[PDB]
């Protein structure tokens, strides 16, 4: 590099030579992906029409659900406990009408996911065990997000895909027979203000809705009034991007682009 | 809204129709408001100006100060305890040249305010209990906002608005005779590098700066010389965007937009 | 200010006059330096040809490591206490290239540096005992920075420059004979997204390639394939702004713009 | 008492005459208590005779449970979600049956209750609300006892009992209306290897063992096999000491006891 | 048990018929134990003799040692990393003197173990994928030990014990193809005042001394002066109790007498 | 100690040769002590006549205060700030009359001293400091100890005597010039049931009840009614051990059996 002229040709040798970085099919390889929620309804209502395509191309989309959802009632007759237990089912079904066969619930009480290490040791076991090709998680750095257990989802993903790779990170893992995770995997980030990769979602639109609206518990007509017209705006928000009715956006990077990078708004 | 055309026109429907989000006159129905400070003196400088305007205007304004303001002086002749005992005699001084009456303390230690399911649960608590219209607090995105006790406010203040609505969150509230938080109308975060409301405090500077000099412990003369400048440089900054010479800037949104919002840049 | 006519001119003189903010000359009279790094490799990484630069001014670096760089392997018979003491060696050789004499470690184990007030008094008790003229961090506020190593570093390092200024934080230091951090002393924060101070270093570049690759466990043929590209881009990015081939990038800020000021962009 | 001659007489009249103390009727005046267990069951295996004879008395028993027991299962096919809500219905009805009208239930999770300012808040808002006459809780030095929520209940349970009456102590529960926790109340701890109070339970031991058994969730027939000849041995341990076949045992102190005291083996 | 008479017979009754409790020959069945240590060194000083006479007789013993024994120095020149890297060749050739060929090193540092729900975790997963007969560790109740790390060993080693156990506890396991521990046998606690059990080592006693001396790092000619009759001295004080010249103890329980149970003190 | 024939032998060779330890004269040559107590006016309470013999004798009593006793009052109209500071100047005036003229307030809250590594920092950078021959404080195996505060202090006192001499341990402060503590000192604890070393304090008695009622705002004069009394008592249990009427107890083991030992009992 110690030859060539100015940073604007650095920074596009770097990103298309050196790192092969190209935004034309990240998903294409992909044999199983990792969709991780903070709470059951995120994956459908961020990405669920990319699941049931990713389903379609024959990908194993696997959910990981960092919380129970015990909060999210305002019915004073119905417990957290009893809201946790409907809400599984309601997942379990939204998840069929996408595909997805496996889930794994994490069981930290909504509005109280941990930041630390232990749940980077569960997101760990996860990734070590299924070796995905893939990962989406919510992009922690959504401008205005005000929900903590959104935030802490997506930098815990990010951190947990880096540190799973390294073999003194939660060695017990090791010594009971699970490998380091594999390099070479994609993480995808949902959610985002500054996408740039668009999924077409237009004639999933209808399907989509469907599977976010089997969540009853939270989706009531009087609560849907607004939400239906909000995700709808949303998704035309994402669509607009690249010239279609409705979109699902992503954010991807290349790895080094994690860390100590001052030039990220170039992607 | 599947009819809708552009994102264009979801974007305002959704804004104008659904959510019926208005910046004309944001405090017009206000009774009571809750202004959440980090320290003893940050409602006044952040807000002094618009506390009299609305105590004038009927409104009753009622400060939760986190903390005590314990580390705040570089006289080593004044201990953390001692300091804390003058700060609270200079709140109420300066809270009463506003038009305010009460101050819940929460005595959490300045520097040391924790981010926790604690600290929502004792805002949880006051907002069950006084049911405010508003709520006013700092606007924890902020750049380049490096206290922590500023930050923390900021997240904890819009997280306990939210989760205080939900009788499974904090529930021996409820079970003591309290109810869910069911009144606010509105959020308006101060100290906002992006505010979109902007109060004329152009004849109220000189009772604002004379309300923030009754904090003496904080503002003797030689700290004065340069905060003065600084207080009315912000004033300006903030009054300029509507033409006045010295300004309060708030920033409101939906209450929506607080979460897994992409276009929050467009208000 | 009262008199003052625009905010340009209210903000032009409140740099300029009330705080005499230098970005001509920002390190000069700096007789000790202390630059704070999230692992062994990130003082040289983030800015290694200035430290060599101060060097050779006669200005004594001390750096302070913040941990102890125990999982940066990939190698399954390497465990974290042999990789940490390995570090320990490469960190002292790259120091003694950049004429850099003394290292504070702080020993806390990569991926698990604490975001507290524990951390912060570490910091403090270093602050005091040495009284440097600047502190060096990484910009917490850098987009997309996924460590928490590096992100709470960066927070840690404004807030105790701050706060071991105040005689009642971290008190026992002040009982054992240390005096109060003195009040003359500038930030700047490498690793940032915001330079607004470059120093040009595309002289020293091969002698700082050089020093990160004394960090060998970090950088072996492989890794090094793509971050020396990486580092030759970063490098051109901050050059390109003072028209230089290579550059390492400082944000500085006077003190007052590290809280509620909401116009920090306009530095 | 500055002429008595021994410890041993200076040992009486501070028991007897300064402190009041006498263990012929602790529990005779009592109009309300609280019955404080770590888990749905712990009240009626510790003290379910004795429940059911304050109830008979006119004593108001109040449960306050600290955890939801959502571990209490071998079952793979029941979450702990499902369990928690299935053993809230199963201490309904084995309250009903002692005369408990009303439980409150902090919904920390079992195994994961903490020991925290936090949680003595929780406890202290229902001192200060419900202004009990005497509180039950488990003995937290009952040597071996193996359960962490067990020892921090106890532990907890003493501790809010002393601080819910210092003003100073939460607060924010003073200025929402509640008053400090009223004083002369009495401290019982069951579950106890050094009861100094015995209950003769003996016509009420068939009851018991019913009002435990509607815990089905815990106690199906080849647990209830061990459990069962467990409990009856526990409660002839008791009874012995007073000449009864069963009993429930306590021990009671002098407030002055639980702070300094080199000779609580006296009583 | 209804129809017994006295406590004593039902006593006796729950202990031989019901619990089926022999002190006889504990150690009977095992085929596969966990010997658990607070740090390098303490498997060999409190149970070296016994873990020697387990391997001969066929039982595969198997070290969990929860800390790194990074503190364990007064030697300036030797850094924590570089005394756990020399601890951990320590304890393999120590353990290979006994017939002992796998550690699981959990890698918290010596002083710093923590007592929380994720070392629990891990003692669970290594319990869940070894299904150990039985499980040795530190008695946490020993009076005035004074090294949190042992107690904390102690308590979390009963606690994984039990809730390793429960198919809610901990589920990530399960969903990644571990079962519940549904093995063990026994817990037996070295390290304590009480025991009741003793295994004679008197021929023993030399390879034993041998074996704590290849931890060279920590006994020193100077240290092993104070340290050889120390350990005498204590072994002394086991053999004496079955009339031997050298002993370890053990203290050993029905797994019902770890909870609720106010007459321990009579095994 | 091979050939030495019984273990009572043995003990008594280990304690008067092995280990010289001397409970005839254990505060002999002691030129400097430190006094670790919970709370302003524990060190009068618990040691008060043996700190006034210590003055006397011109040896140097310095206090460590753990809390700000911020709790400590029923008043209703008094802050814990303003009570704080009160207890600051009656604590000088106690100690004053004690002969004490340095205390260290480490500035925790009332009830809210942490159980963590920062605390053993602030006490070790004492230790380090002062290298004090001689530590009290209190014994945390009191049993019905009740006060966290007190319990957390004595475990942490006990801990940092040991952990402060290894030079890895809060390595920090040998950075910046101070040595381990040294390896000569006595540790003895107050406020214990098992004492094995009491101070003859019949003459002080009235001295010591002065001393402690200084603290005024914890001794008005319906709480000093049974506090006289009780603390009368007190000494008179301590005082009868050696044919005394008033004492102060302290245990005091040599360093060894404050771990892994089976028999403390025996001194
Ligand atoms: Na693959
Ligand atoms: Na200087
Ligand atoms: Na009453
Ligand atoms: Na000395
Ligand atoms: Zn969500
Ligand atoms: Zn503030
Ligand atoms: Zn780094
Ligand atoms: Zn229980
Ligand atoms: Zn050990
Ligand atoms: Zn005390």
């Amino acid at each position: 590099f110690e030859d060539i002229d100015t940073f604007e040709e650095a920074f596009n040798k770097l990103l298309r030579e050196v790192l092969e970085f190209d935004l034309q099919n990240p998903f294409k390889d992909a044999k199983k992906v990792l969709c991780i929620e903070p709470h059951p309804d995120d994956c459908v209502i961020g990405m669920g029409g990319t699941i049931k395509k990713l389903s379609d191309m024959g990908v194993e989309v696997i959910y990981v659900c960092m919380t129970d959802g015990y909060m999210g009632t305002t019915d004073e007759s119905l417990s957290g406990h009893e809201l946790a237990a409907i809400r599984r089912k309601e997942e379990e079904e939204s998840a069929r009408l996408l595909g997805v066969k496996k889930i794994y619930w994490l069981n930290y009480r909504d509005t109280e996911l941990p930041y630390s290490r232990e749940v980077r040791k569960d997101l760990t076991k996860i990734l070590r065990k299924e070796q995905p090709d893939g990962v989406f998680a919510p992009d922690p750095w959504l401008p205005y997000e005000s929900h903590p257990d959104h935030r802490r989802t997506g930098f815990l993903a990010i951190e947990s895909v880096a540190f799973s790779q390294l073999p003194n990170f939660s060695n017990t893992d090791l010594d009971i027979g699970l490998n380091p995770y594999n390099s070479g995997s994609f993480i995808a980030l949902y959610y985002t203000h500054k996408p740039n990769y668009i999924v077409d979602i237009t004639d999933l639109m209808e399907l989509k809705l469907k599977a976010i609206r089997v969540h009853r518990s939270q989706f009531p007509d009087d609560i849907w009034e607004k939400w239906e017209p909000f995700l709808r705006t949303i998704a035309m928000f994402y669509g607009e991007k690249i010239g279609v009715r409705y979109g699902e956006g992503f954010r991807i990077m290349p790895g080094l682009f994690y860390h100590i990078t001052p030039f990220t708004d170039l992607i």
